[PDB]
């Protein structure tokens, strides 16, 4: 019974039955780049396989999706900085990574972003990284804390970029409405043609605002739920669990509190409902969450305390199972 090492900042994507886990870092360096960990949501068993081909660099903060058991990976932070390279791994059939020579203007090199999937489009939003190579659609805001501790300052963007998998070509939609502020470590979830985004870090706040981009018309909408809302946070997970509900777990507050609360957002009612679960002593940030075909949300990895104090950080290899349906 092999078991993967603890990590935060990894990626995890799922087909509803199997959950693929790649990358991340820990304390006590990056997790090995060639490994792909497969967790069976039914048997609860892990399996490690080695990948070949254009293996991506070891990274934290990468953004990944699974569409029809093809894995796509964008962005991240490796030993020499952020990237905007795009990879594909076909898991349908030893697995081979392919780095894609994309057409069009790619996003700026960045990590800690999110993605929506809608038909042939991968739609990426926000994140943290270098100044863009062009005045492209959207805004970018420097993080002044990066001016004095590195050789290349970095900041937050509110960019929306489309990767069209019919041609592997980058574009940007002309949107209407008020886009969210630039941010990183937000969480994105897709239901129907609505690409939701909750929270994230921007300047001196970790936020609790909720927006959605209509992925057909490209109109931004801010959602203002009535009643109690979850505390503002970054590094939380947000997962669709039905055509009407999003599941929220964990994260990190403005004043640096690890979180163990869970909520469901009822889309039809525009209302948050706090979710009762047995992991109140297991806060997690920079974990991943994947929904199963069996009505559960599978959380893996992440950190139980303030990961910014790297020498004390408590990175986890635990699986937390939330029974949402
Ligand atoms: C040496 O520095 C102190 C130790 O830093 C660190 C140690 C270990 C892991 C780290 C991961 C990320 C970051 C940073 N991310 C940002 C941009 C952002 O939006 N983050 C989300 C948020 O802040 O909620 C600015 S720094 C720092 C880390």
């Amino acid at each position: 019974l092999a078991c993967p090492a603890e990590r935060s900042g990894h990626v995890a994507v799922s087909d509803g039955r199997h959950m693929f886990v790649w990358g991340g870092y820990k304390s006590n360096f990056y997790l090995p780049r060639e490994e792909l960990w497969i967790y069976n949501m039914e048997t609860g068993r892990w399996k490690k396989i080695n990948t070949e081909g254009d293996v991506p660099p070891s990274m934290s903060g990468s953004c990944a999706v699974c569409v029809d058991r093809v894995l796509y990976l964008f962005g991240g932070h490796h030993s020499r900085g952020n990237t905007n390279k795009f990879y594909m791994l076909d898991s349908r059939s030893v697995l081979q990574w392919e780095r894609i020579d994309c057409q069009g203007i790619p996003p700026s090199s960045k990590d800690k972003l999110g993605v929506w999937v809608y038909k042939n489009k991968l739609i990426f939003f926000g994140g943290y990284g270098y100044l863009p190579e062009d005045k492209v659609l959207g805004t970018f805001e420097f993080d002044e804390t990066s001016f004095w501790n590195s050789s290349h300052p970095r900041g937050w963007n509110d960019h929306v970029h489309i990767l069209d998998t019919e041609t592997f070509t980058w574009s940007q939609p002309i949107t209407t409405g008020k886009a969210p502020s630039p941010r990183a470590a937000h969480a994105c979830a897709t239901v129907g043609n609505r690409g939701f985004v909750f929270g994230g870090r921007y300047r001196d706040a970790r936020m609790n605002d909720l927006h959605y981009l209509n992925l057909d018309t490209w109109e931004w909408n801010e959602l203002i739920p009535q009643g109690i809302c979850p505390v503002g946070r970054s590094w939380h997970s947000l997962t669709p669990v039905s055509s009407d509900h999003l599941f929220l777990f964990g994260g990190f507050t403005t004043d640096k509190q690890p979180l163990s609360d869970a909520w469901t957002y009822c889309i039809s009612k525009n209302e948050w409902i706090q979710f009762n679960h047995p992991y109140t002593e297991k806060p997690r940030l920079w974990h991943t969450a994947c929904a199963s075909d069996e009505g559960e949300v599978i959380v893996f990895g992440g950190c139980a305390n303030n990961l910014l104090v790297h020498h004390r950080a408590a990175h986890s290899n635990e699986i937390l199972i939330f029974s949402v349906q």
